[PDB]
């Protein structure tokens, strides 16, 4: 409680969940218009004033894809995963194997000897081991769990994603050719529709700056908890954090919510634009061909594009985790080691 050191760890904790809980915020939001902008396929069906092709902002989509690697990148990393979490079950199962080894040697032997096997008993000295050695297994049956949520995710989209690696087939199977193109091409609802569709971007764009600018604060918190100390005879750790975690973030917090309350504005001022854009009802037959696949092509994207990042931040974690447990393993072992060199 007159600690700077133990002072220091706790601001860290508490400036990376103000960081963390700002970024994903803004992560989910930006998934969550695009699953909306896709469900009502603006990009695509405003750009399909040339009914007849549509190479659009999808085409942009596919090039982005075919710069991206497609399916070969991810294919390639889901099957990589098992092998990564096989690593770390493997090392979990070990560490407790030794463990219960040692454990079970002991138990006999002050059942055979008694009060002539006096150390203290590995049932009692193992069980933080055991609290600790639980817990990373929580943490692998989630991610056993996400993983399964992934690879139905994909299964599913795959046909969707290895069509968007086309250059003029692209058409003869994804553009059903409708012949939709209407007359009403740049009229005045379809630039107010334009503008209010880009406006988004530069809205999910600053995301990233926000993003980094939140990441690369650094503020140093010692001076503070020293002079504490040498004022008043402690240290308020939570309020020194507190009110200089609002003057480092503040600033940065409030274009948080400004960022999300404001895609509220945005959003639901579109669901009436895009009804006020359909009381034309266009065609149910061939404009149907045209309309429900631009909508399963966005998704298409947009799923790839959550998709890697998926895969590859589980990748690191598996590689961290495995840094981990590997220490783990070392300590059971060391207190093993501990045991039959003991006396």
């Amino acid at each position: 409680p007159v600690s700077v050191q133990q002072s220091l760890a706790a601001y860290n904790q508490r400036k990376a969940d103000l960081v963390n809980r700002s970024i994903a915020q803004m992560r989910e939001a930006t998934t969550l218009a695009n699953g909306v902008l896709a469900s009502l396929n603006l990009p695509a069906a405003i750009e399909d004033v040339s009914g007849d092709t549509v190479p659009q902002s999808i085409l942009t989509k596919s090039r982005s894809v075919i710069e991206q690697g497609g399916i070969q990148t991810v294919d390639q990393l889901i099957k990589e995963l098992p092998e990564l979490l096989q690593r770390n079950r493997e090392i979990l199962d070990e560490s407790l194997r030794l463990l219960d080894e040692e454990e079970a040697t002991d138990n006999d032997l002050r059942a055979k000897f008694k009060e002539r096997w006096q150390r203290t008993p590995s049932n009692e000295l193992y069980k933080p081991l055991r609290a600790e050695g639980t817990n990373f297994r929580t943490v692998l049956d989630k991610a056993v769990q996400a993983d399964g949520q992934v690879k139905e995710c994909y299964q599913s989209h795959r046909d969707t994603i290895v069509l968007l690696c086309k250059p003029e087939p692209e058409l003869n199977a994804a553009i059903p050719s409708a012949n939709p193109a209407k007359t009403m091409q740049g009229s005045e609802v379809v630039s107010v529709l334009k503008s209010l569709l880009s406006n988004l971007d530069e809205v999910k764009k600053e995301r990233e700056g926000l993003e980094n600018d939140l990441k690369s604060v650094n503020f140093d918190m010692t001076s503070k908890f020293l002079t504490a100390l040498a004022q008043d005879g402690v240290i308020n750790e939570e309020a020194l954090s507190v009110t200089e975690l609002d003057r480092v973030y503040g600033g940065l917090t409030t274009k948080v919510q400004e960022s999300l309350k404001k895609q509220e504005g945005l959003l639901k001022n579109i669901q009436v634009s895009h009804q006020e854009f359909s009381k034309m009802k266009q065609s149910n037959n061939e404009a149907n061909l045209r309309e429900e696949v631009l909508k399963n092509l966005a998704t298409a994207y947009d799923n790839f594009v959550e998709l890697v990042a998926n895969l590859k931040e589980g990748t690191k974690f598996y590689n961290e985790l495995t840094e981990i447990l590997v220490r783990f393993q070392n300590k059971c072992s060391d207190i093993v080691f501990a045991r039959k060199t003991e006396r």
